[PDB]
């Protein structure tokens, strides 16, 4: 069902990312005259398995999920083709502080809202996705800084977003990841920044330690600061059963987003783009 | 396999439009907690309506309205799509109290995106068999980016009431004229038969100092494109590829920030 795209239609390949599951490059489609992204997934048994995996992802169609435009089924080369997200990843927005000295709260909360809507959609699919690897690197930002999430199985097929019960390989995985991401969005800090050995992070986390919550990490002027802190701490609870559903997150978040007028979101985006021009 | 959506999942229906093809309402999806739009359209007809909609499911592109699912009820068929908060191109062009200004950069962006969207549909394998492009089914998202839902007779080429592959460019030429003029094509003519007859004899919306002011950017190129697009002879009409070639230079003359300023100024004035 998912359209096949001849590799010969793609030109001007440029590196975007290099992960374990595959390389991602931007490319220009000859016929469509737009940019796309292609993930180069690093035998007939493998080809059959890779098509089935990608056709599962084809079911996901929602405004906050990265659209898959087709598959490159080449002889030596398998590739997933998606929309190109001009503004890159949430990780880049949060941590590139020369480029983005300020990120206005309304935009940050819009991002959080859209992430949760996207994951909520994935959780309501029948069946749900079996694999989960939500992180700031696979939350992408379109031309108007709206979210499209690309947390497909592909990552499984960094440990800071992974809940401790997953260290020894539940419907409570994504909310844990989201709580860390929320913390990261509100702080613009690296989770566990002091700790440099990932194994030390894993040990600490397994014993109930989490990214730091205080007046320094999470500024006083966070809207609904105390409710957000409460949401974060519930989301990354040691006990998976204590963690809220994404439904419950959305219920908590919708009030917060009502405090911003629609025009302030656009002003936040335009101020991002203006400052970035220097 | 286009997803089925139980009708009971949609709530708080509000009227958006009433056409011959069906009623369209906004609704809230209970599980997804977002706004959607639903078009309220025998087993032979139900199967044919599903087949038609599953063909549209293949089309995935930024400038094409996504179909999210089908309401497959016994007595009720319904297509569900994303909700487009800013409605149709027709509303933007013609509601001049609401929208006294629509800055040129925004108008050209709309034209560019329409052409990219139709170009996409024309490159599908196979291409779409049915064609009904009009300002009413060109929709505008929250930041006034286009999504076309082309899955009135002023957009119809003369050979329709006397070619298959030259229909959309004819409609696009009229739409282009309408975007640049903000006038109703054939506004003076009140009998639809007179429009059809006039068009069949080679008459078109008027091109002069009144319809298309001298201050339109790239006025000469745009007029050239319009007149080629609605040529009497279907063979003389350009491909959408050729439109895109002509348009890309024009769109390069605007900085990306001017588009956003145009949208914000639209929303401010609208208050
Ligand atoms: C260099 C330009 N930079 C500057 C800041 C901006 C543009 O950067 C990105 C655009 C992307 N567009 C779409 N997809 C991406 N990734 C991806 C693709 C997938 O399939 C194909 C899957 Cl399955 C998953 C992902 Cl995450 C993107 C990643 C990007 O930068 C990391
Ligand atoms: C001025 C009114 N305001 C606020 C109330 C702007 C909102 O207006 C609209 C939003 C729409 N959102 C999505 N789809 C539409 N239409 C449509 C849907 C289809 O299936 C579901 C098909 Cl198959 C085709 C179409 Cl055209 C829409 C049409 C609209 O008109 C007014």
């Amino acid at each position: 069902a998912l359209p096949t795209i001849p590799y010969h239609k793609l030109a001007d390949l440029r590196y975007l990312s290099r992960g374990a599951s595959g390389t991602v490059s931007s490319a220009r489609h000859a016929d469509w005259r737009v940019q796309v992204a292609v993930k180069h997934l690093h035998l007939d048994s493998e080809r059959k398995d890779v098509l089935r995996e990608a056709e599962i992802l084809h079911k996901a169609r929602f405004s906050y999920i990265l659209p898959i435009l087709g598959i490159c089924n080449e002889p030596e080369f398998l590739g997933i083709v998606t929309e190109y997200m001009p503004n890159g990843s949430l990780n880049e927005l949060l941590h590139r502080k020369t480029e983005y000295p300020d990120v206005a709260w309304p935009l940050r909360f819009r991002i959080l809202h859209e992430i949760a809507l996207g994951v909520n959609y994935l959780h309501n699919m029948t069946p749900p996705l079996l694999h989960h690897d939500l992180k700031t690197q696979n939350i992408l930002l379109d031309n108007e800084f709206h979210v499209k999430i690309a947390d497909f199985g592909l990552s499984k097929w960094t440990i800071i977003y992974m809940p401790p019960e997953n260290y020894e390989p539940s419907i409570k995985h994504d909310i844990y990841s989201y709580a860390v991401i929320t913390w990261e969005v509100l702080s613009r800090k690296q989770p566990f920044e002091d700790v440099t050995n990932p194994l030390q992070i894993m040990y600490s986390v397994s014993q109930g330690h989490r990214p730091v919550i205080n007046e320094e990490s999470l500024p006083y002027d966070i809207p609904h600061r105390a409710r957000m802190i409460s949401l974060i701490e519930s989301g990354w609870a040691q006990n998976p059963d204590e963690r809220p559903s994404f439904l419950k997150c959305l219920i908590e978040l919708e009030p917060v987003l009502r405090t911003f007028e629609e025009i302030t979101f656009l002003e936040a985006v335009i101020q991002l783009k203006k400052t970035k021009l220097q």
